């Protein structure tokens, strides 16, 4: 380690732990921007000499957090627990843990070495057909938006689950081990237990599962829609109204937002067109507009503007030249308070303009908090940051403010619009709710031991199908790793974060939509150019990790937890509707003949 990143020696009194805690962050923010650096030279430039350097990057940090993790303890173990200084409570208790850290140098590269060829696995698969060959983006994600062909769609869902899936699972189980023998040196008993102990409630599992037994109804009864609308373009050959839905046939390679089949849906298509991607297009829309009317939107609340360093830096379009890519949307803070960029594939759709808000939902957290210290520089929790970007668009994605940036012509207030609109937003919304619930059940298991890696897709497709109502297209074995063939399993990024986010951002919304002034129905709110609304959620982006959620919260919405209330209101018009025609309809809610899979095409694959 660099004699300059190296840690000297502190009074073991809360007055020096302040002064340890600058000298971290001195060195840390070097030790961190090498790292991110690193990182993106690889992620935008997949090469074997970028993932050569991200490892020995990687090696460093553990490096640095070993000698300030050790120091931390040996220093301030048996009092900083009981600092005056809130903050400063949180930046040891987050220096002292050493995760990866713990492992042993020969491990530590063991790990490194996975995660590198794990990200390098999933981004450079490809489903070749033997010379042309479709990657994941923008290939395969256009056939299962746009493609309605059963065997084309299933083609694309079996070739890309097989070709990422099956070469993940031994390094998967490899990394697992050592994640845990790392993070047990730590005192938690597996490393899921790590990942929820960020949420500090000692009910978090037993609070999600009530959370998702109030949201489930919603959820039955859009499925049961959407498999009706389903039946009658597929038939009953493909398509069980009592059973789950073949998860090709959704709009999405994992099922998990199902507005591509709007069209299929829509019960009064003789409103105004909600889908704007043939707009767009029409229009001529690129990447950087959808990032400068997002930027506008943030702009218009008070908050930053994105810094010239983010249009100097960002990718924000799949790159031309003889570059393989990450191209999974991502916002990066490189902890040297100016470089923030983000990485995206951008294409030119309704969904993807969302995707971009999302994005910049994170460079706006990171630019509200860049001042704090280091280790403060985070969400009050995940949850939080991934809800910043989401509760702009649904403002956004209001009828009127599409009107308001041109993509609109036709604006209408009346019962039937609200009811496209709002099983617009069920699509998107609702439809993800099983899927971000599920994600972590099934990494939980996986980290505690009860999930062995010989039953890897068989508690994976347990799970999928007992939330999602969804089954596999074709058969499955212990040969494929079907979560491995999602990004953030490989590229070990908890999931349980969405989840939260999408209840918090209706409690976001809600509480922005009074600070606005707005006295209308929910889903018809629009913050955009309520300064007021900027002033309450930039209180929120500037308090980085520095105070608890809950506080945080309370302060914004008036209540210190987790709430449904606001998302069932904001759908109360669609869910009644839906739970009316299903009934008229005669529909049975659930699956079960949860045992069904559909038959595969005679001519498959040929
Ligand atoms: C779309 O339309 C709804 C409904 O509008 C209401 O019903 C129509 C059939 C007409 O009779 C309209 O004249 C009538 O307003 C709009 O929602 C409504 O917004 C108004 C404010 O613009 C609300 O009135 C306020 O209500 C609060 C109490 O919540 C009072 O304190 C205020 O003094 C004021 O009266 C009204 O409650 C609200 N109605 C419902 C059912 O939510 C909606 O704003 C509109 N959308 C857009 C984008 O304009
Ligand atoms: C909308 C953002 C998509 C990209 C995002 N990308 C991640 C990068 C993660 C990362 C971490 C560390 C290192 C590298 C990468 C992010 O920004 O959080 C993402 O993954 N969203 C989720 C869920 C979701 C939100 N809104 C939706 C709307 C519809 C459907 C699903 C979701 C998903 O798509 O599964
Ligand atoms: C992708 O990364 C590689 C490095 O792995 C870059 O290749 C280097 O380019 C510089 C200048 O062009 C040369 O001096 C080095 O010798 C190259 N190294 C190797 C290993 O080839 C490459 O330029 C990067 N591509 C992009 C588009 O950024
Ligand atoms: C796992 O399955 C692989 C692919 O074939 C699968 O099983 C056959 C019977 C068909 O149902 C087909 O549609 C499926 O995709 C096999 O090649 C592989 O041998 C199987 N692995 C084990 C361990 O049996
Ligand atoms: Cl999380
Ligand atoms: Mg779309
Ligand atoms: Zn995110």
């Amino acid at each position: 380690l660099d004699p300059g990143l190296q840690p000297g020696q502190f009074s073991a009194d809360e007055a020096g732990a302040q002064l340890f805690a600058q000298s971290y962050q001195s060195s840390a923010e070097q030790v961190l921007f090498q790292s991110v650096a690193a990182s993106w030279a690889h992620d935008t430039n997949i090469t074997a000499e970028n993932a050569r350097r991200q490892e020995e990057a990687a090696l460093l940090s553990q490096e640095f957090a070993e000698a300030w993790g050790q120091k931390a303890k040996e220093l301030y173990e048996p009092i900083w627990q009981q600092f005056t200084d809130p903050q400063l409570r949180r930046i040891i208790g987050a220096v002292r843990t050493l995760g990866s850290a713990n492992l042993p140098l020969a491990k530590r590269q063991q790990y490194n070495a996975l995660l590198s060829q794990m990200s390098r696995i999933y981004s450079t698969a490809k489903v070749c057909l033997t010379a042309t060959c479709w990657s994941l983006d923008p290939d395969l994600t256009n056939i299962l938006a746009s493609s309605r062909s059963y065997a084309m769609l299933l083609f694309a869902w079996e070739g890309w689950h097989n070709a990422a899936g099956i070469p993940l699972k031994p390094l998967y189980e490899d990394f697992t081990a050592l994640s845990n023998e790392a993070y047990k040196q730590d005192g938690f008993t597996d490393t899921g237990a790590y990942w929820r102990s960020w949420y500090n409630s000692p009910t978090f599992e037993d609070d999600l599962e009530h959370l998702y037994q109030q949201l489930e109804p919603l959820y039955l009864n859009l499925h049961a829609f959407v498999r009706r609308a389903l039946h009658r373009r597929y038939g009953d050959r493909y398509i069980n109204l009592r059973g789950p839905i073949p998860a090709h046939l959704l709009g999405d390679m994992w099922a998990q937002s199902w507005e591509n089949i709007y069209d299929m849906v829509v019960p009064f298509p003789d409103k105004p067109n909600l889908d704007v991607t043939s707009t767009m297009l029409q229009q001529g829309w690129q990447a950087t507009h959808m990032f400068r009317v997002a930027e506008e939107f943030f702009t218009s609340l008070e908050l930053s503007p994105m810094p010239p360093e983010f249009w100097e830096g960002s990718m924000l379009e799949k790159p031309a030249d003889g570059r393989e890519v990450v191209c999974h949307a991502s916002a990066w803070d490189f902890y040297n308070r100016k470089d923030f960029r983000i990485k995206q594939c951008t294409r030119v759709t309704m969904d993807q303009l969302s995707t971009v808000h999302h994005e910049m939902g994170h460079i706006q957290y990171y630019l509200q908090y860049k001042d704090l210290p280091v280790s403060l520089r985070r969400g009050a929790n995940p949850g939080f940051h991934e809800a910043i970007g989401d509760v702009l668009a649904l403002s956004v994605s209001t009828p009127e403010h599409l009107h308001k940036i041109g993509l609109l012509d036709r604006v209408t207030n009346d019962t039937e619009s609200d009811i496209n609109y709002l099983l617009k937003m069920a699509l998107e919304k609702i439809a993800f709710l099983p899927f971000g619930y599920l994600v972590d059940q099934w990494r939980w298991g996986v980290f505690s031991g009860r999930t062995p890696p010989s039953r890897y897709n068989f508690d994976w497709w347990y799970l999928r199908t007992k939330y999602q109502g969804i089954c596999p297209p074709v058969t499955r074995n212990e040969t494929h790793f079907d979560a491995g063939a999602k990004f953030h399993v490989p590229n070990v990024t908890p999931y349980i974060r969405y989840f939260v986010s999408f209840v918090l951002q209706f409690q976001f919304h809600e509480a922005l939509c009074k600070e606005a002034g707005y006295e209308g129905p929910l889903h018809q709110c629009d913050i955009y150019r309520s300064t007021k609304a900027g002033a309450k959620l930039r209180k929120v982006l500037r308090a980085g990790s520095s105070r608890p959620w809950q506080e945080v919260l309370k302060d914004m919405v008036g209540l210190d937890a987790l709430d449904a209330q606001p998302l069932l209101k904001y759908f109360q018009l669609v869910t009644q509707w839906l739970q009316e025609q299903n009934q008229q309809n005669g529909e049975v809610l659930g699956w079960p003949e949860y045992q069904w899979h559909p038959p595969l095409p005679d001519n498959y694959p040929e």
